[PDB]
């Protein structure tokens, strides 16, 4: 009633996925976003933060994302509990992972330590050497430390592993978002990726440490199998499939006054259906998603993949919660085809029902010009199917894009004036990114485009955050990207 968006994404996630709850999604109470006082709202760890320069020289959202991941490692008492997707971390990640272990044992504490990775499925020597440079790097600080490292494939076929990107500190702090760690991508460039994670603290870290618990179980029991697992840990040690659970207090402690949701999913192969949930939604009507025959569709198509995969009902939920309008910042919307179908009919359908409502739909994706960082080769995939949705629900394809053209934005990303930047690269984002009324809002790593895997997330519902989400991020990204819009209700654009 505070939390009208809250309410009823939880009242769905309880219907699709109740033998989860508690473990792969959570509502809780009493969170903090993890702002400084100087900078209240750098709780929003953006990369790279140069808005209006083709140069990107002056990097503060780069800047504060490093030292606050330094920090909050450098914090740790007991546990630190790492996810994200191959490769490990480098560069200035990795130096600070590093200056944060160092900083931990300098003030005397012993830590256990999980860094897990998703990766493609011979002799696999990449977690070893890694927890091996890792070490070599910590030197003495790594003696009170106890190590595991991992990488993972659930399934092969359906391109199954993990892609969280998760860092969680004494199951008290959390930093999830969609950015991995790759210092070529991200820092050592001058057309760094734009993306964003989220700095809280509160009960919603434990959320995110249960997930963990739940991706290394599975990761132990199968680490004698190279199909599926290689690992590797310090000394003697042995797999931890439940350092949050044995090491922090089932209850994490109360930080502020900040209402979350945490979810995530299992993709393929971990387990196979919640044999609680009794939630059998209708099917759409027909799209031309698939575009070939024999495909199995995860995403419209397979009942119990959704029991185990919540997030994607909790991004469809989040949508049909808005009562004015809604932002998107996504890499993509639609997959290539094959081997995933090109988009998730239901989400088009709510997005259709809200535009159909008058409700706005703003939708920002990476530049075609990059595609790595797209999958498709016009804005008009997205539009077309948005209005072919459309006209199964208002009579027609005349008046599905009238519908559209008065309630779409449809861009591509820029961050400054230039089409491109300074030095002739496309402008690449990778955010994973909704936000609706101006009070909810995700932040995490599962995209919007059909996508089978081990993602995680926060949906936040708090108008003084999402107020400075729009101060920070979405004005700004729609100050510049406007230029490229196809569809845009607001100057009357219906070029589509």
């Amino acid at each position: 009633a505070a939390t009208p968006h809250l309410d009823a994404v939880e009242q769905t996630l309880r219907q699709v996925s109740p033998g989860l709850e508690g473990d792969v999604w959570e509502r809780t109470s009493g969170n903090k976003l993890d702002g400084s006082a100087a900078d209240p709202s750098d709780w929003l760890l953006q990369t790279p933060g140069c808005w209006g320069d083709d140069k990107c020289a002056d990097r503060v959202g780069t800047k504060r994302l490093l030292a606050k991941m330094t920090e909050n490692i450098g914090n740790a008492t007991r546990t630190v509990d790492i996810s994200t997707l191959a490769p490990f971390p480098n560069g200035a990640f990795q130096d600070a992972i590093v200056a944060g272990l160092k900083e931990s044992a300098a003030k005397g504490n012993s830590l256990k330590v999980r860094i897990l990775v998703g990766a493609a499925p011979h002799m696999n020597g990449i977690p070893s050497k890694y927890r091996d440079k890792l070490t070599a790097k910590l030197g003495k600080a790594a003696e009170n430390i106890t190590l595991n490292v991992a990488s993972m494939t659930t399934s092969k076929t359906a391109f199954s592993w993990n892609h969280s990107k998760i860092l969680v500190v004494d199951g008290q702090s959390a930093l999830t978002g969609g950015i991995n760690s790759w210092k070529d991508d991200y820092l050592d460039t001058t057309h760094p990726v734009s993306d964003v994670d989220l700095a809280l603290t509160g009960p919603a870290a434990g959320s995110a440490g249960r997930y963990l618990d739940t991706l290394w179980t599975w990761t132990c029991k199968n680490k004698s199998n190279i199909a599926s697992v290689w690992f590797a840990a310090s000394g003697n040690a042995g797999c931890m499939p439940t350092m949050h659970k044995d090491t922090n207090p089932k209850a994490s402690p109360a930080t502020g006054n900040v209402p979350v949701i945490a979810v995530g999913g299992l993709g393929v192969g971990i387990k196979d259906v919640d044999p609680k949930s009794t939630f059998r939604p209708d099917l759409p009507t027909a799209s031309d998603t698939k575009c070939v025959v024999g495909l199995h569709d995860n995403t419209n198509a397979d009942r119990d993949y959704d029991t185990v995969n919540p997030e994607e009902s909790a991004l469809r939920a989040l949508v049909a919660s808005a009562k004015g309008h809604i932002e998107i910042s996504q890499q993509d919307l639609n997959a290539t085809c094959p081997p995933l179908p090109r988009y998730d009919i239901r989400l088009y359908d709510a997005l259709a029902a809200k535009m159909a409502a008058g409700v706005k739909v703003r939708i920002v994706v990476s530049d075609p010009a990059n595609r790595g960082y797209s999958q498709i080769k016009s804005l008009s995939e997205i539009s077309d199917t948005l209005r072919n949705r459309l006209a199964n629900i208002t009579g027609g394809q005349q008046a599905a894009k009238t519908a559209m053209c008065s309630n779409l934005q449809l861009a591509t990303f820029r961050s400054s004036p230039n089409g491109k930047w300074a030095d002739g690269h496309p402008y690449a984002q990778h955010h994973k990114l909704v936000s609706v009324d101006s009070s909810t809002f995700y932040i995490g790593s599962k995209n919007l485009y059909p996508s089978w895997l081990q993602d995680f997330g926060y949906i936040v519902e708090s108008p003084e955050a999402a107020k400075q989400l729009d101060a920070k991020l979405l004005d700004p990204q729609w100050k510049y990207s406007q230029e490229t819009a196809t569809v845009d209700y607001a100057r009357g654009i219906c070029g589509a």
